[PDB]
């Protein structure tokens, strides 16, 4: 509270990590469904059932731009695009297994990164 708090995290080296696991996820082969915005309209039913897209080029343009203010936004991103993917693919099918990859994959990063 006011003039109480706890220890100061060092979080000076925050952006630039976001920024590498980000490049991780961009490269790793099953990223393709997620690489770019989903295309409103050539893709029926997406821009209805699918509140808030998101996707890699997006997250990297709101890093790069100071979008983010923490960590934890960021990671509410990457999410996001995940739990998209889920919403709008059947688990047994290309697309819904790479969103399931992915998110494993983005899991561990983050993990072996910052906690
Ligand atoms: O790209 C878009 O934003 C889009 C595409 C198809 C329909 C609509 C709409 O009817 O709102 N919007
Ligand atoms: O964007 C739309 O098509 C829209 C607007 C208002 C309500 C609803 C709805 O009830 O789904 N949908």
């Amino acid at each position: 509270s006011m003039s109480v708090k706890k220890p100061k995290r060092d979080d000076s080296k925050d952006l630039a990590l976001c920024s590498m696991i980000l490049t991780e996820m961009e490269t790793h082969e099953d990223a393709w469904p997620f690489l770019l915005p989903v295309n409103l309209k050539l893709v029926p039913g997406y821009k209805k059932v699918i509140k808030k897209p998101m996707d890699f080029s997006t997250i990297r343009e709101k890093l790069s731009s100071g979008q983010y203010p923490n960590l934890e936004t960021f990671a509410l991103d990457v999410r996001l695009v995940f739990d998209n993917c889920e919403t709008f693919n059947e688990d047994d099918s290309d697309i819904g297994r790479a969103g399931h990859n992915m998110r494993k994959y983005f899991e561990k990063k983050w993990t072996d990164t910052f906690k």
